[PDB]
């Protein structure tokens, strides 16, 4: 996240750290005991919920899980089309005061464009560099339209360098308490504007059948 602040612990409870080999390469977000929602684009990785300090161990604190399956609906990497990933964990989470769902949109919903969001990650600050240890966090402003794609949900912020970076891909774009988007992309340098979310409500349907429907698939 570049331009934002320092997040304190549990104040964005329903995070998620994606990692590979103990590496943070993703962010997500529970919205489910037994989901995790990410970016496709990021994809034997774990799953990381409670964590505050990347670097510290947080017994009393993290879960960690593996990763039975995941679902995507229509995924295209060349057009960056349905960037939006479902990770079945292991098992179920606790839910804790440091890990809680986030309750997603309505099928359709909208978020017109000036609707402020919080976006928040354990991205870099600039495009290449180093991840942030702690979880960082920037309010955002919902862009017109035009700007965007309706694919997506585009945000950008007042300052001249505020939003995403490196490693904040997946990581939920929460509006009025929901997740309305999953950290997609962004062009040129970080915090320049427009950020892409994949808009989430698009999804509300199809999202809602895989977290009926738990399993790994036809075999
Ligand atoms: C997120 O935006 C909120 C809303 O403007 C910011 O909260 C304000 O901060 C200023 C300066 O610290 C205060 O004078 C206001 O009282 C605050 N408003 C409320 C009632 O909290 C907040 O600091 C922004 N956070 C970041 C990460 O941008
Ligand atoms: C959502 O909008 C699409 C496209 O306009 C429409 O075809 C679909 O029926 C709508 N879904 C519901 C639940 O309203
Ligand atoms: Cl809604």
């Amino acid at each position: 996240i570049v331009g934002g602040r320092k997040a304190r612990p549990r104040q964005f409870p329903f995070l998620a750290s994606i990692q590979n080999q103990g590496r943070h390469f993703c962010g997500g977000a529970l919205i489910h005991a037994r989901f995790v929602m990410t970016a496709a684009s990021c994809f034997v990785s774990t799953v990381v919920l409670g964590a505050y300090d990347l670097r510290r161990r947080e017994r009393q604190s993290r879960q960690t899980f593996s990763i039975s399956s995941m679902s995507e609906n229509g995924y295209d990497p060349q057009q960056n089309l349905n960037d939006l990933m479902l990770l079945q964990l292991d098992r179920e989470a606790n839910l804790t005061s440091s890990v809680t769902i986030l309750p997603l949109p309505l099928q359709n919903a909208t978020v017109e464009a000036g609707t402020r969001c919080q976006v928040a990650g354990w991205g870099s600050q600039r495009s290449g560099g180093r991840l942030s240890r702690f979880p960082r966090f920037v309010n955002v402003t919902v862009t017109p339209e035009d700007q965007c794609r309706p694919n997506n949900v585009c945000t950008g912020v007042l300052t001249r360098r505020g939003g995403i970076c490196n490693g904040d891909q997946g990581t939920p774009l929460v509006c009025e308490g929901l997740a309305h988007g999953v950290a997609s992309f962004s062009l040129g340098p970080c915090g320049r504007g427009p950020d892409f979310f994949t808009r989430v409500a698009l999804f509300r349907d199809w999202i809602d059948g895989v977290l009926n429907n738990p399993g790994p698939g036809p075999a």
